[PDB]
């Protein structure tokens, strides 16, 4: 029993974290066999931060202007290149605690485990979706750029995110391992900012499929609506729209609690219209959106 916000277990992405430093600019890498992963934007100074030309700055660069320290033991760069907003420093040693990994790119209402990084030192673990609007809602401070977010499938961690920047509401921009951005943003100085996000439709309904396994049942109704009416109402309280292929892959939920999707979205309904009337689902007030499908049955099963 129970429901909490859980993240994968972090080591094997530990053993994988290092300082990256680049004149008096420190932030974290990603060290796999003999390459370390970072933020391009190590390279910058406060005086270019406007409209940086990364590749001039770089082509300026040598291996020995990279100080790269995996705890104590200094990593020797024999090597740097760019590929896209990401540095790659090639080292002389592979990573012996390297992990069984692969660079996948998710899509927005996906969620991913992030290992909040400082001085290449790990300071906590937190579940974190990939927002509609390409944010994700984190919580790091100064010098946590270069903290990965990641899944692992049986011994495999699928790397997902790397941390480049704060936006004015708060809300966090990075890219994939292979260096291009989630979202519209940018690594340089601009006026760039969240657009307006929605809430992700078929997470909430794999949250009320968690709560009815956890024997939350108050907010279950008689009534069953049809994909088109439910999308009209979805529509109206900015819910993403809920597609055939959604309700297919709630089916093994549907199945377990032998209440039919469309069964749950005449709940769904009624609550974005009445709201929870004082009550909570899963210790919640809110209607929840950071729980897929496969979290649900990962911890409900
Ligand atoms: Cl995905």
């Amino acid at each position: 029993s129970g429901f909490r916000k859980m993240a994968f277990p972090s080591g094997k992405v530990e053993g994988c974290m290092v300082q990256v430093t680049c004149g008096t600019t420190t932030l974290n890498g990603l060290w796999l066999d003999d390459v370390v992963y970072c933020p391009r934007h190590v390279i910058c100074t406060s005086e270019d931060m406007l409209n940086p030309n990364y590749e001039d700055l770089l082509i300026r660069k040598s291996n020995h202007n990279f100080l790269v320290q995996a705890g104590n033991v200094q990593l020797r760069v024999i090597g740097h290149s760019m590929q896209n907003c990401v540095l790659k420093l090639k080292v002389d040693t592979a990573n012996p605690k390297t992990p069984k990994y692969k660079f996948v790119r998710i899509q927005p209402g996906q969620t991913f485990s992030v290992l909040a990084c400082y001085n290449g030192s790990p300071s906590g673990v937190y579940q974190c979706a990939m927002r509609p609007n390409f944010t994700i809602k984190g919580s790091f401070l100064n010098g946590s750029c270069g903290s990965v977010g990641f899944n692992i499938d049986y011994d495999c961690v699928s790397f997902c995110y790397m941390h480049h920047m704060e936006l004015p509401t708060g809300v966090h921009a990075g890219t994939d391992l292979e260096g291009n951005f989630y979202g519209p943003f940018v690594d340089r100085q601009t006026a760039q900012a969240a657009g307006t996000d929605t809430t992700i439709t078929v997470n909430v309904l794999a949250w009320l499929y968690a709560a009815v396994i956890n024997g939350d049942r108050w907010f279950l109704n008689r009534f069953t609506t049809t994909l088109n009416d439910f999308n009209l109402v979805a529509m109206k309280y900015n819910y993403e729209p809920l597609t055939q292929d959604h309700v297919d892959i709630l089916g093994p939920l549907s199945a377990q609690t032998g209440i039919a999707v469309l069964d749950m979205c005449a709940s769904l309904k009624e609550l974005l219209q009445n709201g929870m009337n004082g009550r909570t689902i899963l210790g919640s007030a809110l209607l929840e959106d950071e729980f897929t499908p496969f979290d649900v049955v990962r911890q409900c099963s």
